[PDB]
């Protein structure tokens, strides 16, 4: 049985759009959507479709790249921190839930590298 995706919108949290969420959505996300290896992180884990019933006994946090998506389109984010906040949630998930060496985590690793390349440099 999966859990509810998380939120993508809540109208008792404020909204906002700033130059650097404007970017994560048109710049980092889009670009890391392309990568090879992003079709993984593109919707939240179907614990029944990928036979993975331990999944969300293991992961209490869940996020993936298509809630981050959703909730760039939404405004849903304050400011451009808590957005990367999901990002690294996304990704500690893949290394909590599985083993250094798994092919999952060699994807997951390869788009942080992306992503703190993307980063690294934010606009004013
Ligand atoms: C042990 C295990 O199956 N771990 C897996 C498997 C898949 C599905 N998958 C696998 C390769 N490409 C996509 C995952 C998909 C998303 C996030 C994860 O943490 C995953 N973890």
């Amino acid at each position: 049985m999966n859990p509810p995706p998380p939120e993508t919108s809540n109208p008792n949290k404020p909204k906002r759009q700033t130059n650097q969420l404007q970017y994560l959505l048109r710049v980092v996300l889009k670009t890391l959507w392309k990568h090879q290896f992003a079709w993984p992180f593109q919707q939240p884990v179907d614990a029944v479709k990928l036979n993975l019933p331990d999944y969300y006994k293991i992961i209490k946090t869940p996020m993936d790249m298509g809630t981050i998506k959703k909730r760039l389109e939404n405004n849903y984010y304050w400011n451009a921190q808590e957005c990367i906040q999901d990002f690294n949630t996304m990704f500690t998930n893949c290394y909590i839930y599985n083993k250094p060496g798994d092919d999952i985590v060699l994807m997951a690793e390869a788009l942080e590298k992306l992503f703190l390349q993307k980063i690294n440099e934010l606009p004013t």
